[PDB]
């Protein structure tokens, strides 16, 4: 004494900050800074593109990226706030690219998470008191879920800054109301008390300057005033000052958003358009409108004209029935855009999956559960909700304004939370703030503060018995939350070493390698439209793969992806739009080529996820609906009571007591699709596609081969099945590596004909890359008569792995005509180690083609 006081309420913050640093920075550290600076997720990799570019052309940033969504290019909705900030931090730290720049950016979100303590404290202090604000500031440092996972080290996305500035906005706003509250003109603003509404304005503008839909904060604040007016006889507030701090706030923000408000041709809620500029500027006038109504109410306007107690309420109703009712006149657009947020146009979709849009509190299909709330908010959700239900009584009793506004804010975020899993990170602060209020009561009425006060060092009349329970309760709110958090912050996302190495390879092993690096940094102009292919300054080629890996390919390999994580370039079959879905799920080879030529596809990257688990999604996207995607899959594997290899065509034929395998064995159509031909058969039975790179074996299988030979099918089928069942005793599906072996195994024992493009039974590479090629046409007269010409060759990968390439042609008019993709003297690490041993009848030759024919499609003649 007196220390700790008033450093006690300051120490805990520092304690909380250090806990955040422990979670955000220390825990994932070894997973972020590994073989390279490993930015997690997909989104944060795009900023590594946007920052690196904006660094080169400071202080100007791009607003259209023709590098992705090949060959159309997609607009960038990623806000200028992080882009500039990430670039500002980039140049200051004297690092402008590569692993030197990623290392700097990795800290940006973590800092945001630790710094997120302040605005929560400020917000909580303004609607409640300083003792509850402390707890909220502490709980915010340990709240898990998306709010933690997207504030971790290396995950440089714009999500953490949404919540930060949002909470900053509400807090600073309510701060502005509180400092003005009561003080009439002209005490306010007068320089000193102008900072509060101005700062609030800066906060809001900053929010929208980081997230396009940030304008949604505007009606929320309008919603505050709305209920503040219509309940004038039920709730007390300085509506004069409320309106005055509102009109200033929106104006400043609009003034701040203005220089960034014309980066999109037309109105939009996502891209930086003058739409958002309208919402702020509008609400400012709407705010200023509330002023005159109140000042009119002062001199009893609604009392003179005979309206009574319900004068101003019904007045505002109409005045809000109008304005935001005449907005439907000119020009919507606008009205149709504001409605677009409200009118939640679900069900998806779909084509959705998706992963996010699935509602919180509703499993996946489709019961009710709180498991999502637990895994994302720990104990803070249940203390949070309970904290709200209490706050919804303090307002029914004391009827305070800022407590109501916090409730409204809490209501909205829950509504948004209820709709889709995507928006968990907006409810973290809600759960943190309201749990504090819950605990703050528990602490006060179960004494605790006495001791504390009378611990050091007074004398109060307390019960030590209550104090213990108050501590036991705090434990129940802090332990499982932190435990969850400590476990979720221990792993960092991002591409695996199979993907990074393979992409760094493509970076420095593909044509025009110097052109891209030069185009990767050029400040692109902003096209009025982008439905047309982009006019490229050189001979650009496109890389195709599932849209998940669009950002990785662009940021790491420095090439042009057909599809990006913006859900663009996916395409479909139900309308034949050339995309990734219509490509990998293509039935024949011609359809694949149809799409490929439509998009100037040159390289194709496939992985084991696309071969297995993610394939279903590609089918749904392509087909357009889940019932249509069912035909790609068939029956299940099973092992009877006797323990025997089993496959049942129907879900009926499954023996009783038989233990199944949680894995849907694909149908015949699947093996007759591009994704399987490419990955499962390693580019066999194909005319225009040759393999050029292979990642290492999928994780565990490399660890498997520490005591198992890979070519020995009997020694690989053993452990494959062995794992497949030992895991199947539990509810878990086998490893993706093992998922591949079974797909091979099923194919051979089932859908493979007498010899329909056969294959081996062995694990492959996690990531594979193929080059689209014309192919050396090989024609000539047969040995009349004969029916088929079967060409085969042994092919070695860059992992010492060796499969077999095949192709068989229909002989018509005595002249066969085969197209061969692989070449011999290529500088690609995947070269065939044997010549094409062709055969037509009992007569057989042996050709040896080179790239000058293969890539140029030179016709070579061969008779027999
Ligand atoms: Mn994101």
């Amino acid at each position: 004494e007196s220390w700790f006081k008033k450093y006690w309420h300051l120490s805990v913050l520092v304690i909380a900050a250090l806990i955040s640093v422990k979670l955000r920075i220390l825990n994932p550290w070894n997973s972020v800074f590994t073989w390279t600076v490993r930015l997690g997720g997909n989104d944060p990799w795009y900023y590594y593109r946007l920052i690196e570019n904006t660094i080169h052309n400071f202080p100007h940033r791009i607003w259209f990226d023709p590098f992705t969504y090949y060959p159309y290019g997609s607009y960038t909705h990623f806000g200028p706030f992080l882009v500039y900030l990430g670039s500002i931090a980039g140049i200051i730290f004297s690092a402008t690219s590569g692993e030197s720049l990623r290392a700097v950016l990795a800290f940006i979100p973590a800092i945001g998470g630790v710094l997120a303590i302040l605005p929560v404290y400020l917000l909580t202090r303004e609607v409640f008191d300083k003792r509850a604000a402390v707890i909220a500031a502490f709980l915010i440092a340990i709240v898990p879920g998306q709010f933690l996972q997207r504030s971790i080290l290396g995950f440089n996305d714009h999500h953490i800054w949404e919540a930060f500035w949002q909470v900053s906005a509400l807090g600073t706003f309510l701060l502005a109301y509180n400092r003005w509250k009561g003080h009439d003109l002209s005490h306010n603003l007068t320089a000193r008390q102008m900072a509060y509404p101005v700062i609030a304005g800066i906060t809001i503008g900053l929010y929208v300057l980081s997230w396009g839909a940030g304008f949604i904060i505007a009606p929320i604040i309008l919603a505050f005033m709305f209920f503040a007016f219509v309940l004038a006889g039920f709730v007390n507030a300085d509506r004069k000052n409320l309106s005055l701090v509102a009109v200033v706030t929106f104006a400043v923000s609009a003034l701040i958003y203005l220089p960034f408000a014309f980066n999109y041709p037309g109105f939009s809620t996502i891209f930086y358009s003058p739409f958002q500029l309208l919402v702020l500027l509008g609400s400012a006038v709407i705010a200023a409108a509330f002023y005159q109504i109140e000042k009119w109410n002062d001199v009893g306007f609604f009392e003179r004209v005979g309206l009574g107690r319900k004068g101003m309420p019904l007045a505002v109703i109409v005045l809000t029935a109008l304005i935001m009712g005449l907005f439907f006149v000119i020009s919507p657009d606008f009205a149709r855009n504001l409605l677009s947020v409200v009118r939640v146009v679900q069900p998806k979709g779909g084509a959705l999956t998706i992963a996010e849009v699935y509602p919180f509190f509703f499993t996946h299909n489709g019961e009710f559960t709180l498991t999502n709330a637990v895994l994302h908010f720990g104990a803070l959700f249940f203390f949070g909700m309970a904290g709200i239900l209490y706050s919804a009584y303090r307002f029914l009793k004391r009827r305070s304004f800022p407590e109501m506004a916090l409730l409204i804010w809490a209501i909205a975020m829950f509504i948004a939370l209820w709709g889709q899993n995507r928006f968990a990170y907006y409810f973290a602060a809600v759960s943190a703030v309201y749990s504090a209020l819950a605990l703050s009561v528990v602490f006060d009425k179960l004494h605790l503060y006495r001791a504390l006060e009378n611990a050091i060092g007074a004398r109060n009349k307390l019960s030590y018995f209550r104090v213990a329970f108050a501590l036991l309760i705090a434990l129940a709110a802090i332990y499982p939350t932190y435990i969850l958090a400590d476990a979720q912050s221990s792993y960092a996302g991002g591409p695996n070493k199979q993907w990074y190495d393979a992409l760094t390879w493509m970076r420095e092993n593909t044509p025009d390698g110097e052109k891209y690096d030069e185009y990767y940094l050029q400040l692109y102009p902003t096209p009025q439209s982008n439905k047309e292919p982009f006019s490229y300054p050189f001979e650009t080629y496109g890389v195709i793969s599932w849209w998940d890996y669009g950002h990785w390919i662009e940021a790491v390999a420095h090439r042009m992806p057909i599809a990006n994580p913006f859900q663009a370039g996916i395409g479909n079959k139900y309308n034949n739009v050339p995309g990734a879905s219509s490509f990998f799920t293509a039935e024949n080879e011609s359809y694949a080529e149809f799409v490929a030529e439509k998009l100037n596809v040159k390289y194709v990257v496939s992985d084991i996820e696309m071969e297995t688990g993610k394939y279903y999604a590609m089918a749904v996207w392509a087909e357009g609906d889940l019932p249509l995607a069912e035909k790609y899959y068939g029956g299940y594997f099973y092992y009877s009571p006797t323990g025997t290899f089993g496959y049942a065509n129907s879900q009926w034929d499954i023996p009783l007591n038989s233990i199944i395998i949680p894995l849907r064995i694909p149908s015949e159509l699947y093996y007759s699709t591009m994704e399987a031909k490419l990955h499962l058969f390693d580019g066999s039975g194909l005319s225009h596609y040759r393999m050029i790179y292979e990642s290492d074996y999928p994780a565990e299988w490399k660890s498997y081969s520490s005591q198992v030979n890979l070519n020995n099918e009997s020694q690989v089928l053993q452990t494959a099945l062995y794992e497949a069942v030992m895991r199947a005793r539990y509810g878990v599906s086998p490893t993706m590596g093992t998922q591949e072996v079974l797909y091979k195994y099923a194919y051979t024992q089932l859908y493979e004909k007498k010899m329909g493009i056969p294959v081996k039974i062995a694990p492959s590479g996690y990531v594979k890359i193929f080059e689209r090629v014309k192919g050396a046409v090989v024609t000539g007269k047969v040995s009349a008569n004969v029916t088929e010409v079967s060409v085969n060759a042994t092919i070695k990968t860059n992992q010492n792995r060796t499969f077999e390439y095949w192709q068989t042609v229909e002989v018509k008019n005595g002249t066969y005509t085969v197209v061969l993709p692989y070449s011999h003297n290529s500088d690609y690490p995947v070269k065939p180690i044997t010549p094409y041993h062709i055969k037509a009848g009992n007569v057989v030759k042996e050709i040896t083609i080179y790239e000058s024919q293969v890539q140029n499609g030179e016709i070579i003649q061969l008779d027999l």
